[PDB]
């Protein structure tokens, strides 16, 4: 006897769901549903072709396979880093996409809100346990959808003109799960009308480029920006740079000079020849810089971020945006010399230079000297614990918090409505040192709602800044607004505007109003540092 | 003599003098005024070397103030004190080498310090005649012997055909450097000790007291140094052979004085004090503020290389230094030649003046270095409000020229072997006539250092007395033992000396001491160790 509530019928065909428990009581999970047909073969660098229907009744009940990508060996054994290393089978045949909906389905037509994964565009899967939308669904009554994407060579490897490696193809992915949305989402109970995007990092970075290439902007309404842009120096690569990239990678794999004799050799490769030489093709040392990211390719991304955000129309948009304390602190441990998990980190002067280089890897001479002396602290220049502090803060503001601001301002003053956070609470629970402070990412789980699992061992009062947080973010995604249409007792959250510069702190405080968003040191980053590359 | 006082009547190596029994508040000093040092630089000894002073017959009248030397006069703001102070007080001259010295009365009966005053005026103005210079507090409260000479200024001390014999260049230094000599040779007869001499000098007096430190000669003439709101490093207070040619060039075209340095300057010669006047403004090579025609050149003579690189190669190991700056640098400067600025009125700035206002600021700034400066300074949450353009503009010239030249000097003299006592001085006199937007600008401490509050005619307040005696108390623990602390007073807060490790300076305000650390630290990063590499590369 089969549950009727676990039963649903899309264009494809049949599929049948799971009921899954979550503490509150149960939920609808739709798991590894397929959207396109396996980006394999012939198919591999192109873009997604939507998946074919099927015969009988398709098993929905479990993830399905993560998309092929490397995986972290830094630290074998150790949670913090495992935690985002691939929980299912790697394979190319991974374009598949997870829906959780409430236990029985909605009656009326729910808000839609969908997870794109983060990772540097070479690594995530919608399958990890910090992306468990079951907490969302149960409590908020949300209809949660996340789906794989291609990551890496497979999804941006590029040669720009090429009919076969035209660049962005695991946008493409993302942007035909949110086309399947717009089709199917209503047979769940979804609201198709009503579709937010939410992403961190690369995630976020993706978001914002749906929100800046116009097919995409029909299938959702409002999007959220976790400690990623679009804008930015590590999201995109132009054209040429994208073609030195491939080329260069193809030359270290033997391959073959016209572009299709390459992307035919670069297609007889095993999966795992690519991965082992993706992190060769770097044309600098460097960290928070990835190999196969979206190109600016005159198509998907019609001119650069940075251009388009300039001269957009923003009027119809609602956007929530915000950064972690501490940004930079992972990508310490991954490439600056002196950095490491299982010491304090005190660094010298000399490797407080030596860091500016790698973390600022396009810069110049003097334009590494300005970032030296705009961080030092003149008062305490060679003390280890100030140089390892700023080491972080160039790391996050020139990645992630200055290209943050950058965006808010720029949607703020073409039309759209925008909210804008700074997340200041660490997870109890974290094994990274407290050194790193709040790293990129630890905001997830609590957004997510995890803390409401009592195995989990989060406090109490994590527990109810989760809920806080899920409140704002599904709030957020029914009327563009994260504002409670009840506690008037917490201070309201205000737009972010050019003038008022205003954004909310989340920790376990209530909210707090602060102004500008690292004003002086963002000016240095946005305003000042383009000048110094221009002129030089 | 026979019926005079026989304690106002002096020997020095040039002859006789009789001086004038002054009226302190506390008694009776000891005033020997219009001392001739030097041959009158006249005639053919215009812009050459002081010769010193032939020796006098009879008794010299030393009873009042000689001529100030020839200098442009402000005449902007008739009747209005704020400017009319710095105004000469005696009749402009080329003849003016002359000091003055003040003693307590009746003379010490044992050597007592010197301190010696040099005036500022941007090397082109002031006397050691005026009101707010008046050695005679300081002679009585504290017993000190202070003396204060004239130096030529403007083109007369400063124009310089460098190379040439007949126009060297550093005049002005060299007439400062004869009264030193003059200090050393006849100070004991007035009851000095010449091995306990302190210079002191505020804005270019106290960029003249740096080069004494930095010319070997002067060395030999003195023990201690006060350098108040002044140095010889940074951008206004010294300038190149090449510049200082090109701008005695220029002069000359001006007045008629055509193209041999020989006789361009025999020419130069012939010319009415008035005429050099009348033109020395037309020279400087951009608009500008902080900026002046006829300052110290750097002739590989008495400055044997830049400031920057005396400061930076030098053995400061037996020196003691007290140097510091006042709340409002750049105020004065803003309404000399800042579209916008005013001082009858708020002077709220626009965005468009404040970027107009940075390149009269910074004249020698590119482009990049000019926005690098107006980014460095808005305050990106409020961008364009008025009073903080205002506030920040003022900033912009006190920092560039005056307080991060001070940091980098008192890090510099620290870092090699010298005992540096730095400050921040708050206070704005209750008798000030400068707009409060303006707060304590440039040479509004000096009054209180010389000790005018004691005379109770001023109206100042009774806090403003107290304050005053502190600060004289301050500098002359400092002239006679190179610490301003007083030893008998441990319940006082104690002013600790300022480090390259812990930067520590004191506030000099109504209140007790406080110590703070980092002068403008960060900021002074930004125009210390940055631009310059804005310019060096670009
Ligand atoms: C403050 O005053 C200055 C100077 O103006 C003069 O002095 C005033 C007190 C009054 O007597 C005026 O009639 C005088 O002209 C003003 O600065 C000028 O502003 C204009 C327009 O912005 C500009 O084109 C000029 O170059 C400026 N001139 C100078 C000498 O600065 C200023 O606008 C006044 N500010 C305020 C807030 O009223
Ligand atoms: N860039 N890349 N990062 C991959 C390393 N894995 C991590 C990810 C995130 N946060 C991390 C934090 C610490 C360590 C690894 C992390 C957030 C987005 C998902 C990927
Ligand atoms: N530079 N120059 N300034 C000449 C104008 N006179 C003034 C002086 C000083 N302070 C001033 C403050 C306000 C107005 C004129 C001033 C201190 C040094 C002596 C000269
Ligand atoms: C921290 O660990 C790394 C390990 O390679 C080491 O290079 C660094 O010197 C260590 N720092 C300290 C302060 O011990
Ligand atoms: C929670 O803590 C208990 C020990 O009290 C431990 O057995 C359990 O595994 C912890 N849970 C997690 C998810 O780490
Ligand atoms: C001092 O105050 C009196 C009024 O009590 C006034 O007439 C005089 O002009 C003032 N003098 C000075 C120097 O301010
Ligand atoms: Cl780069």
């Amino acid at each position: 006897r089969e549950d009727p509530q676990l039963l649903v019928r899309v264009r494809g065909g049949q599929l049948r769901g799971i009921r899954l428990k979550a503490p509150g009581g149960p939920v609808s999970a739709f798991l590894g549903i397929p959207f396109a047909e396996p980006p394999v073969g012939s198919r591999r660098f192109m873009p997604p072709e939507p998946k074919r229907p099927w015969s009988g009744v398709l098993d929905a009940t479990t993830f399905q396979n993560v998309c092929y990508q490397y995986v972290d060996t830094l630290y074998p054994g150790f949670e913090g880093t495992e935690m985002w290393n691939p929980n299912r089978e790697l394979s190319e045949d991974c374009l598949y996409l997870n829906v959780w909906t409430p236990y029985p389905r909605p009656a009326s037509p729910t808000p839609v809100l969908i997870w794109i994964y983060g990772g540097g565009f070479y690594s995530g899967a919608a399958s990890l346990d910090v992306y468990d939308g079951r907490f969302l669904a149960q409590v908020e009554g949300a209809v949660l959808v996340s789906m794989n994407y291609r990551v890496g060579t497979f999804g941006f490897l590029a040669l720009p003109g090429s009919r076969e490696a035209p660049g962005n193809v695991g946008l493409l992915d993302q942007r035909l799960a949110l086309q399947w949305v717009q089709e199917n989402i209503a047979a769940f109970g979804g609201d198709p009308m009503s579709v937010t995007l939410f992403g961190e990092s690369a995630g976020a970075a993706s978001v914002g480029m749906h929100i800046l290439s116009l097919p995409s902007r029909s299938l959702f309404h409002r999007a959220v920006l976790q400690s990623g842009t679009p804008n930015g120096p590590w999201a995109t690569v132009s054209a040429g740079e994208a073609r030195r990239r491939a080329t260069l990678l193809a030359r270290l794999v033997g391959c073959p000079g016209n572009d299709t004799e390459l992307i035919a050799c670069l297609r007889t490769r095993p999966a795992q020849d690519l991965v082992d030489h993706e992190w060769h093709v770097l044309p600098q040392e460097s960290i928070f810089r990835f190999s196969f990211v979206p190109v600016v390719d005159g198509d998907f991304l019609s001119d650069t971020p940075e251009a388009l955000i300039n001269t957009g129309d923003f009027q119809d948009l609602q956007v929530l945006v915000g950064v972690v304390k501490d940004e930079g602190s992972y990508f310490l441990v991954y490439g600056v010399p002196g950095f490491s998990k299982d010491n304090e980190s005190l660094i010298s002067r000399a490797q407080f230079l030596a860091g500016v280089r790698i973390g600022v890897p396009q810069a110049s001479d003097l334009a590494a000297e300005a970032v030296v002396l705009h961080y030092t602290d003149w008062l305490h220049p060679e003390d280890p614990t100030h140089l390892r502090d700023a080491m972080s803060a160039v790391v996050g503001d020139h990645n992630v918090v200055c290209p943050v601001a950058q965006l808010a301002g720029r949607l703020a003053a073409q039309g759209a409505r925008v909210y804008a956070y700074i997340f200041e609470h660490r997870a109890s629970t974290l094994t990274w040192p407290l050194w790193m402070g709040v790293p990129h990412g630890y905001e997830i789980e609590f957004i997510f709602g995890l803390p409401l699992d009592p195995s989990l061992n989060y406090t109490t009062e994590e527990r109810i800044f989760a809920q806080r947080l899920m409140k704002y973010w599904t709030n957020f995604a029914r009327t563009g607004d994260p504002n409670d249409p009840r506690d008037s007792k917490s201070p309201q959250w205000p737009p972010y505007t050019t003038a008022a510069q205003q954004y909310v702190s989340l920790n376990l405080k209530p909210l707090e109003v602060r102004r500008g968003l690292r004003a002086q040191t963002c000016a240095f980053w946005n305003r000042f540092l383009p000048k110094l590359l221009s002129a030089t």
